[PDB]
């Protein structure tokens, strides 16, 4: 009802319908347009139509450009000040802090940024009263998840970017099906909006949107809510993927007794017909797309990718852990992505492919350092920051974080159960990061208690994905350190948990590093799809195979467990020194951070597997 005509919003929907929606849904709309303002709403049917439209329309606006060397592939390039996602401006509001963080002993905690509910109300109403004025509000229904798969979640993102639609039909599951997959359930309620209502105060830089003073994006778990503001860019805007099914998801998780984890997952199969699959969390920037579709060297041997990015977890029935890849498709980094390095994604991202912030060679063609692929004669380079560029200048043509967007369903290694609501059954989990000294190329956990110790301990030098600078070691537990959901005590407590259930059939872990380096500055590993050789020895370990050797930090290859036919002058001796003098400052540091970081949530098991490893280190 209504005593004016202020409130009902149907004679602005430029596609579907209001009364169509579910009750629930109507109102999230609407409520929100009626703060937000926009010209005009747009509920998305996921159609190709619809998605013809936008494209043309984007490109009509200067927002995309058309790579015209490939089959609808397409380039956008933000503002520099808008290239990643900000870890500082991520907060999580709870009632009580103590449910988003340990409470330090005496640092600032690394493990989440909390908010209170007053002070996000601040936050909020100097931000969203009137921001999408002049703009479309594009209603997003997508799912995370197959559409009807158990673990399956669905949310609604409103947003004022066409950006954020293309790249969510692409990254999710989305459209008019899950509206009708929702009827009345419960979703996840998404608000996103660029934050430059119209008419423009500020001109904008290469025609992208975005407000870098007044970036935030805040997670209200308690509500189900996740309110973004100012970025256009990956992690930031398009909120299915760390801000849905990573922090959100993994307090679900905790309360429903399953995992959201940065996980990539893979199946691998051996010459013997038999296969597995594994699961591997590396920090950003650390190697998991390089790995979830990795052609193997080794002959006989096949990788296929389930994900690259993101696992939800569970036991079953049976006692096994099976695992869904969530995503629709990669949002995977280009530099460095090459023929030699990744392949296969070479051969996925040559149609139907969004490109964010890559050069454009003049033929129509995308260009980036690593891509060890040569120009023809007569042809220029643009790059990220829309200028000629000439490889005499001292910056990058395409940004570092920059980004391929890209559907799963057409890797040409895509695995056939990626799909399958049931998902797929573990059996070894990898931890591993950017560790160029100290940390031998693979070894394997003693107990599920040390593995879960191991993936606590997870150190890793400093990318480009965060907002991170200098050679730096921090600490990133689990890869999850920018996303955890709650207490990362509490997350502790959880995954110890999974060894009391009955029947529960515990996969092996194991901790890599592709990264180890020589005196000289130059890596030991040739790693890529050499790392193939490493995963066959994690496989016979699943099998029982007696190819390990017992050491302080747990479990290394035998010599000559490792097939290292090919490489030659591998320095084994150097890839796999464990040197008392560096293991005695890496426990120290590992409890120093423990007891600042966690606290009095320190589950004890973990304190145990410290004390242990400190005192196998002191014996050597
Ligand atoms: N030296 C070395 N570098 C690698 C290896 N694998 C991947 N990389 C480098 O790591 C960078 C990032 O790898 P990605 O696979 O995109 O990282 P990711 O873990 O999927 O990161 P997110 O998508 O941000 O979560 C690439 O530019 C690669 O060059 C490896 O085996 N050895
Ligand atoms: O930062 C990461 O781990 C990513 O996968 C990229 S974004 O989705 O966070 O932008
Ligand atoms: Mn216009
Ligand atoms: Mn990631
Ligand atoms: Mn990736």
């Amino acid at each position: 009802p209504q005593l004016h005509n202020g409130l009902d919003f149907s004679a602005k929907v430029i596609q579907g319908s209001l009364d169509s929606l579910p009750q629930e849904v109507r109102k999230f709309v609407e409520g929100n347009a009626q703060l937000c303002q926009p010209e005009y709403i747009h509920i998305c049917d996921g159609s190709e139509e619809e998605y013809g439209r936008l494209l043309a329309h984007m490109q009509e606006e200067g927002v995309i450009r058309k790579l015209k060397k490939y089959d609808n592939c397409w380039l956008a390039l933000t503002d520099p000040r808008d290239v990643a996602r900000i870890e500082s401006k991520t907060v999580i509001i709870t009632q009580e802090q103590r449910d988003t963080v340990p409470i330090p002993k005496s640092g600032q905690s690394q493990l989440g940024r909390w908010m209170s509910e007053e002070d996000f109300e601040k936050a909020f109403n100097a931000r969203f009263p009137g921001c999408m004025k002049g703009r479309t509000m594009y209603v997003i229904p997508f799912s995370m998840g197959p559409l009807g798969s158990p673990l399956a979640k669905i949310g609604i993102e409103l947003t004022d970017s066409p950006y954020v639609v293309a790249s969510m039909r692409i990254m999710t599951r989305m459209g008019t099906s899950v509206l009708e997959a929702l009827g009345d359930g419960e979703f996840i309620k998404c608000l996103h909006s660029v934050g430059c209502p119209l008419p423009l105060k500020k001109p904008l830089v290469n025609n992208w949107a975005c407000n870098p003073e007044l970036t935030l994006i805040a997670h209200l778990p308690d509500r189900r809510e996740i309110i973004s503001f100012g970025s256009g860019y990956g992690g930031n805007s398009l909120l299915g993927k760390k801000c849905f099914a990573l922090r959100i998801a993994s307090r679900l998780a905790k309360e429903e007794g399953w995992l959201a984890e940065h996980m990539l997952i893979l199946g691998i199969t051996n010459p013997e017909g038999k296969k597995k699959y594994l699961a591997a969390a590396f920090p950003s920037a650390c190697g998991k797309t390089n790995l979830a579709m990795m052609n193997p060297t080794l002959p006989g041997w096949k990788v296929e990718c389930v994900g690259d990015d993101i696992a939800w977890m569970k036991f079953d029935a049976q006692g096994n852990l099976r695992a869904i890849n969530p995503e629709n498709g990669f949002f995977g980094v280009a530099p460095g992505t090459s023929v030699k390095t990744n392949p296969n994604a070479i051969k996925t991202i040559q149609k139907n492919t969004i490109f964010t912030n890559v050069a454009e060679t003049s033929d129509g063609g995308v260009y980036w350092e690593g891509i060890d692929e040569p120009l023809a004669p007569g042809v220029t380079i643009t790059s990220w920051k829309n200028k000629e560029w000439r490889p005499q200048d001292e910056e990058p043509c395409a940004h570092p974080n920059s980004r391929f967007c890209t559907p799963a369903s057409q890797c040409p290694i895509i695995d056939p159960a990626w799909e399958s609501p049931e998902g797929v059954p573990i059996e070894g989990i990898i931890f591993g990061g950017r560790r160029p000294a100290g940390v031998p190329l693979v070894y394997e956990a003693l107990s599920w208690q040390h593995g879960v110790f191991v993936g606590a301990a997870m150190r890793s030098e400093a990318t480009a994905a965060a907002e991170h600078k200098g050679k730096v070691i921090m600490h990133d537990p689990f890869a999850m350190r920018p996303f955890f959901g709650y207490n990362f005590g509490k997350y502790l407590a959880h995954w110890l948990s999974m060894a009391h259930r009955p029947a529960a059939k515990l996969p092996k872990i194991f901790h890599v590093n592709w990264f180890r380096k020589d005196k000289n500055g130059k890596f030991l590993w040739p790693g890529f799809g050499e790392n193939s050789r490493v995963l066959e020895w994690m496989f016979g370990r699943i099998e029982g195979e007696d190819s390990a050797k017992l050491t302080p930090i747990g479990y290394v290859p035998k010599e000559d467990a490792l097939n290292l036919k090919g490489l030659g002058d591998v320095n084994v001796e150097e890839l796999f020194g464990i040197s008392k003098e560096f293991w005695e400052k890496e426990v120290e540091e590992i409890d120093k951070y423990l007891e600042d970081q966690v606290n009095a949530d320190l589950p004890y098991e973990i304190e145990r597997e410290l004390r242990a490893l400190k005192q196998r280190i002191s014996q050597m």
